[PDB]
């Protein structure tokens, strides 16, 4: 008989294509078996790669020794992973962060340079030039200044934008006006032409993109949501767009995905819907970092990119 | 009586709003009079600011001592200005070049990250994720590597794009694969995911964006035209879009502007039309550089940003 692979991994991802891609990238390494959760051998896996995994993972696969979030963020992992003693790591990848920046830059430009108006006017064959707005005269606020948010803020500042940043904790970023804590929200919001959400989803940030926040922005601000769908209160977005409190939104993430065909966001002239595309670590990067960490673990070494479960 | 201003300027621009803006910025300086060509006193102006001026300017205003192109480019000036002995200068401005880059970056992103597909699918409420394409795996070609083109090429390379550049003359740009001359066109074109036109309009570049050029690109390339409308042969663009030789275009400039409501470009699903907005020097920058050069001239000094009429 064939001996079983030394490494067995369950790949528990909500997007089937993503899970399949990660399984294939892991199976490019000899002596590795990658299984989906429906396979009964999944119950025996010693390692897991996860993106919105089953909240019951630890029941279905009770022998797990290392769990990896298939992304830089961890707010898609269920509460049980945080409460267990299984080591939890994440994917930290230059190409992913660069992608999140690309998306934010497209979206900033769309509004600053009025591509939004151009595309709308194109539908009616209307030719209308608007004033040109220099990057120093477009004030962008980034909420959330961790690995991703801080990177984006710094890169925007490097292109010449006026950039403000907001975090729960102290941050110092060169070229960026940094604000800390809820009390500082009015001052962070009150000068912005554009707001970009990169917060993780927690009990405190749920619903933060709502009327109380939008009413502290200057009229005609734009919103860009790259966090989670639960950050948003949808009725409040649509209400802001209708009064002109918001002039537009670019939205990548929704409570349910695919976004249902009937959701009214799809149809608002001032909304751009993108299909949770802002950025994703590639399968091969995920595979390699997971395997490197498995190997470290098997050799008794300290793991890289360990998740602090109490942060 | 009031003595006439020491400085009298005619502002001959094809866009009335632009001419008006330049007149107002010049009139912010005391002892300056700025006139439109219809004013009979225009015939006496000693200085001119021009953007697609009357081909008869030198007849209507025969005492002109210094003529300024209200832009970095000069291909909108009529042949007579090049054949006369009147000094000719241009506007060189960091904010303008940065704007041309912004436009090119929006357009590169639009295609690389499939915002084009997202916006199209949004019209039908279709949710469709596509593969994510890293900047090093998006090969952008910039044709024209002068002040503007070279800047854009360098800035794109700095963001991590694979960047090629093409010029009539020798150029060396760090991080950019530089090609020279017509003979090198097949090699410059044959690897590109995206092509950006920044050429000036001359007898040799007229009609360069046509079938012979598009057929040397790899199928599914994208086009971005920031040069002049005459660079394009429209039928050939539409034909390329229809076979899939081109996957899309972003077009800022047209033989006639406003682009007529009936032009079929307005209606192609894979075309973006923008209203000659890519970038413009601001009125106050124009005004100040013109006045600085007038003052230099009146003091017998060498002028700045002099146009080489034989280049």
């Amino acid at each position: 008989f064939q001996s079983m692979s030394d490494i067995t991994i369950v790949v528990d991802c909500n997007d089937a294509d993503f899970a399949r891609d990660i399984c294939a990238a892991l199976q490019q390494f000899p002596d590795v078996t990658a299984l989906l959760p429906h396979h009964q051998a999944a119950r025996d896996a010693q390692y897991a790669s996860c993106w919105f995994p089953d909240p019951q993972l630890l029941s279905r696969s009770p022998g797990l020794k290392l769990i990896q979030a298939a992304s830089a963020g961890v707010d898609h992992l269920p509460p049980a992973l945080f409460a267990s003693e299984i080591p939890l790591c994440r994917v930290i990848d230059e190409d992913f962060r660069h992608g999140m920046f690309e998306y934010a830059l497209w979206s900033v430009l769309w509004f600053q340079r009025h591509f939004d108006r151009a595309l709308a006017h194109q539908r009616t064959q209307t030719w209308k030039l608007y004033p040109q707005r220099a990057a120093a005269d477009f004030h962008i606020g980034i909420m959330g200044l961790g690995e991703i948010g801080g990177y984006i803020a710094d890169q925007l500042a490097r292109l010449g934008y006026r950039v403000s940043g907001w975090s729960r904790s102290e941050k110092q970023l060169a070229g960026v006006t940094c604000y800390r804590g809820e009390e500082a929200l009015d001052h962070f919001l009150g000068s912005l032409d554009g707001l970009i959400n990169l917060l993780p989803l927690t009990a405190q940030t749920r619903g933060i993109l709502a009327a109380p926040l939008f009413n502290r922005l200057p009229a005609g601000a734009v919103l860009i949501n790259c966090g989670r769908g639960e950050h948003m209160v949808n009725d409040d977005v649509l209400a802001a767009l209708e009064s002109g409190q918001l002039a537009g939104a670019v939205l990548d993430v929704f409570p349910q995905e695919p976004l249902p065909a009937d959701d009214p966001l799809w149809r608002h002239p001032q909304v751009v819907i993108t299909p949770h595309m802002a950025s994703a670590a590639p399968a091969e990067v995920i595979a390699r970092q997971l395997l490197e960490n498995i190997q470290r673990q098997r050799r008794g070494l300290p793991l890289k990119n360990l998740v602090n479960k109490h942060a």
